[PDB]
């Protein structure tokens, strides 16, 4: 609610494209989060017309409620690229737009919990500095000293040492998916809201509708990117996504002159994260019952005990978020062998850093093109 600023950059509000329904696309994608709306942008740079069906108002779920940080921190073998160059094409992309998306390469400090998990992140670090797996440079190591004391500059705890993604990104929810909705208006994805998929109609083992509230299109070429209602969506096709819920608290608070800037880390569940207008996003836990109000204006109070600077902060917003998150963690963007042309990208917790990357490989999966990076462990039937 007060983190959106009608008439300004964070109104947090795109409108859908006017008239009616087209009778036909080149590929239909349910569902104009952060996943629809990128892979829609892949699609049309392709040559392919492109309509996207979405429920209620762009944006209007995850891909507005999120903490905003552009991470590669402990991320496995199966996620590491895709969040490495992830990030990378992030990078390009206030380029790529010619619009502010808020993104900025910010800089990550965790101090460890403990010396085991000091252990772990060294190896960590160490194991994928000996094969990066990309020409993109690696850029986490481990800090101590003066450069940690900079970027912890007025923490009351004598903070010793951590890791730090020192291009680590961040992108604001009330603006980032917002721009990427106008850039793929303006490349001509035509966006319909108030206008849910309901199912599809086929011929001959083909897809020929997607049969919408509105009324259907005529395509043969589905993308599924439906956030937590992708396995509602298949199940009504008769297709199992294993998703399970989780659910996240954040908050919005105002800056301060001596506030330390960056993305922050620490033991006693201590997060927050510079935005582009110096608020700053925070909450009691930013990585998977939800934190009751006792326990939310607890955590700003622990903030606060750390770092005084923000002892004058407002509480500009406070809102949760609901995600949907595969057994063993990974995304799901996968082909579906029962419907030949209809490809999945959902199932991630990570979807605004991946989304660049995961928009090309669910294009490349539904397009039969070599794809992008190595699509088995984002498999549908890995599990
Ligand atoms: C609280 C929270 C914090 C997070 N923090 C981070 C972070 O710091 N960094 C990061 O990278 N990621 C983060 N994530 C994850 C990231 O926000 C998500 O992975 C990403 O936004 C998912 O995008 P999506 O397009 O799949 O889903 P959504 O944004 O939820 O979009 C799916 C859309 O599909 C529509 N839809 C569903 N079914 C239908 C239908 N049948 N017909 C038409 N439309 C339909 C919905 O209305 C919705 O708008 C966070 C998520 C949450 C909730």
């Amino acid at each position: 609610e007060g983190r959106f600023v009608p008439g300004t950059p964070r109104h947090g509000f795109v409108e859908g494209t006017e008239g009616a329904l087209p009778k036909q696309a080149d590929v239909v994608v349910v569902g104009a989060g952060i996943l629809g709306i990128m892979t829609a942008i892949n699609l049309v740079e392709r040559g392919l017309s492109v309509v996207i069906v979405e429920k209620g108002n762009i944006a209007g779920e995850q891909s507005s409620r999120f903490y905003g940080q552009a991470i590669s921190y402990k991320m496995p073998d199966e996620t590491f690229l895709l969040h490495h160059l992830g990030k990378h094409r992030w990078r390009e992309m206030n380029a790529k737009v010619g619009i502010d998306t808020t993104y900025r390469t910010q800089g990550r400090v965790e101090v460890p919990l403990d010396e085991e998990d000091l252990v772990n992140v060294r190896k960590w670090i160490d194991e994928r500095s000996k094969n990066v797996g990309s020409d993109i440079p690696f850029k986490t190591r481990i800090i101590e000293g003066a450069e940690l004391n900079q970027r912890l500059r007025g923490a009351t705890t004598d903070w010793k040492i951590a890791g730090f993604e020192e291009d680590s990104g961040s992108f604001d929810p009330e603006v980032a998916t917002f721009v990427m909705a106008e850039y793929a208006k303006k490349m001509g994805v035509r966006i319909y809201t108030q206008c849910a998929a309901r199912g599809l109609e086929t011929q001959a083992g083909v897809i020929s509708d997607v049969v919408t509230e509105k009324g259907a299109i005529k395509t043969s070429q589905v993308v599924v990117a439906g956030g937590v209602w992708s396995r509602l969506f298949m199940q009504n096709l008769n297709v199992d996504v294993p998703t399970l819920p989780a659910y996240q608290s954040q908050q919005l608070i105002s800056g301060s002159p001596t506030a330390p800037g960056g993305n922050v880390a620490l033991p006693g569940g201590i997060f927050f994260r510079e935005q582009a207008d110096g608020t700053y996003a925070t909450s009691p836990r930013v990585i998977v019952a939800l934190p009751d109000l006792p326990e939310l204006n607890a955590s700003l109070e622990k903030l606060k005990a750390e770092f005084p600077a923000f002892k004058e902060s407002k509480l500009i917003d406070q809102w949760s978020g609901a995600m949907a998150i595969a057994p063993d963690e990974n995304p799901i963007i996968s082909e579906v062998k029962e419907y030949p042309g209809l490809v999945i990208n959902t199932a991630t917790g990570w979807g605004m850093t991946e989304s660049p990357v995961s928009a090309e490989l669910t294009a490349d999966l539904l397009l039969g093109k070599k794809p992008v990076l190595d699509p088995k462990p984002f498999s549908l039937y890995r599990f």
